């Protein structure tokens, strides 16, 4: 089922068997992760009725629209603690925004706690009537669209020790190992014709290497970015990052296996594919139904971030030489006292959101909390980030709110390329060695998220906040007033309201 970009988005609980394992999960309009799709002038109006009220997993909730820029709606940005307090359990809030000419593959997802995690998430496309792609396939549509999910057969609240997923969904459907053969999804293609197959990762966590057997991966957009060609067999793909592929049905008619293997799991889940775990069905018109018998290419071409380059406006702002940014900086990560530190910092949400603090009369990064996360940036200036990887837990997919960044210098790779380089809004770290450096301009008034994508190392403190351009935050994003009483009525909830019943 689908949501348009006027409507009404109502969140309830209700029982889900994505996996043959039926457990209570979040849905949205009745639908487990319904698309959300519109054109890229539209003026999105969003009203999120909370009425979620099943107490195993998180009921207050915070709506992100991952990779919108927000301009001048940095108020509905959907980070709590960032950009508004939590949506209360029993009433609504309407977010109103537009795309603003920047069409793409996106993903909408809770960003309160591991929300997300319980299938409040789903995938988010904007089209674009003047697609500069557009002769490079036939067909782009709702079947074309290829989610990658992570499931747990505990509420997340729940889950003790290192997180491990029991499945891995596609299109919200697979197997777990030792479980019942439930429906795998389908994907139907014709001979002959070919299709932008947008590929979303709606993950809490693992990364996936996903490929489709007998056939290649023709890269043409990288989280809502659009690159050359560039063609492979195989991809890795980290929390959150999107990729528009041409698939080109140009082999035998018949049943092919789309694979995407995790990097953990429960029971073996990362090692294998037998009975059809971590698979879904690549269906040619005119092939029985039936499950597809073929194999993976032993010795794939394996996308390498550092190849894919920008089609437009491609060139790194700024001075092409490392460190001659306007503003540079360079962030130390640690792993100390059982909390991820930036710069001996963990991060801990504050109970007023900056972007209400610098509405109240912060006037500099030194009267902004939490102490020691909030980074200043000025207006109109270039910026170099270079975030060095080596702590644990990697690789550590950092996302910006707000901008999508050149990678000047991708994992991997100890080359620059400030001609060319794949813009994009999530980055892998990579590892000890790497020194992953990204580089964008500051024209977005307001508070922006920069964190680890990975929820688990976000809610222990890998993260921080940059305040973009303060002397024109109040003018440039002007709130609703119902927006400044979701921490009223917030602050105001009985304990019963955000009680977290566990399970075990
Ligand atoms: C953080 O720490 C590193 C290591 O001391 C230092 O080189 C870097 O300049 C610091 N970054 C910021 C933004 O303070
Ligand atoms: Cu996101
Ligand atoms: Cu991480
Ligand atoms: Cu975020
Ligand atoms: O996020």
């Amino acid at each position: 089922q689908i949501v348009n970009s006027v409507d009404t988005m109502t969140l309830t609980n209700a029982n889900v068997s994505p996996d043959g394992f039926t457990r209570a999960g979040i849905l949205v309009n009745g639908v487990h992760g319904p698309l959300i799709r519109g054109g890229k002038n539209d003026n999105f109006e969003l009203n999120v009725v909370n009425d979620l009220d099943n107490p195993t997993m998180l009921r207050p909730t915070s709506i992100h629209w991952h990779g919108l820029f927000q301009r001048g709606t940095n108020w509905a940005d959907g980070a709590d603690g960032v950009n508004q307090c939590p949506i209360s359990p029993g009433h609504a809030f309407l977010y109103k925004f537009t795309p603003a000419g920047h069409a793409g593959t996106f993903w909408y997802h809770s960003h309160f706690g591991t929300q997300y995690c319980d299938g409040l998430r789903g995938p988010m496309v904007i089209y674009d009537d003047n697609d500069p792609h557009a002769a490079l396939y036939d067909e782009d549509d709702e079947n074309t669209i290829i989610t990658l999910a992570d499931w747990y057969h505990i509420p997340a609240p729940s889950i003790q020790g290192a997180a491990q997923p029991d499945a891995t969904l596609i299109n919200g459907k697979g197997r777990y190992v030792g479980g019942p053969a439930a429906e795998l999804s389908i994907v139907n293609v014709e001979q002959g014709k070919k299709y932008r197959m947008r590929l979303i990762s709606l993950s809490c966590d693992p990364n996936w290497q996903f490929s489709i057997d007998g056939h290649e991966l023709t890269i043409i957009e990288v989280d809502g970015e659009l690159t050359e060609p560039h063609t492979v067999d195989r991809l890795q793909i980290f929390t959150g990052q999107r990729y528009s592929f041409v698939l080109d049905a140009n082999q035998p008619v018949d049943n092919y296996w789309i694979r995407a293997q995790p990097n953990k799991g429960r029971n073996g889940l990362a090692g294998t594919f037998a009975n059809g775990v971590n698979s879904a069905i690549l269906r040619y018109a005119g092939a029985a139904n039936a499950d597809p018998t073929t194999s993976a290419n032993p010795n794939p071409a394996q996308l390498n971030e550092a190849d894919l380059h920008a089609l437009i406006d491609p060139a790194a702002p700024g001075i092409p030489t490392p460190g001659a940014a306007d503003v540079n900086l360079r962030f130390q990560l640690g792993f100390s006292g059982g909390r991820f530190t930036i710069n001996g910092t963990a991060y801990e949400s504050p109970s007023v959101p900056t972007l209400l603090q610098i509405m109240s009369g912060a006037q500099s990064a030194n009267d902004l909390l939490p102490a020691g996360s909030v980074y200043e940036l000025p207006r109109n200036q270039v910026v170099e980030l270079v975030v060095p990887a080596g702590v644990l837990g990697g690789p550590h997919p950092f996302h910006l709110h707000g901008h999508a960044f050149s990678v000047v210098r991708s994992a991997g790779s100890s080359t620059y390329n400030f001609v060319n380089p794949v813009k994009r809004d999530v980055v892998s770290l990579g590892v000890t060695g790497d020194e992953v450096t990204i580089r964008f301009v500051t024209d977005n008034p307001g508070p922006w998220f920069f964190h680890c994508h990975i929820e688990f190392h976000l809610m222990n403190g890998l993260a921080i906040v940059f305040a973009e351009d303060m002397a024109n935050t109040v003018d440039a994003n002007n709130p609703p007033v119902e927006w400044a009483q979701l921490c009223e009525i917030y602050d105001d909830l009985p304990p019963e309201a955000t009680s977290i019943q566990t399970v075990v």
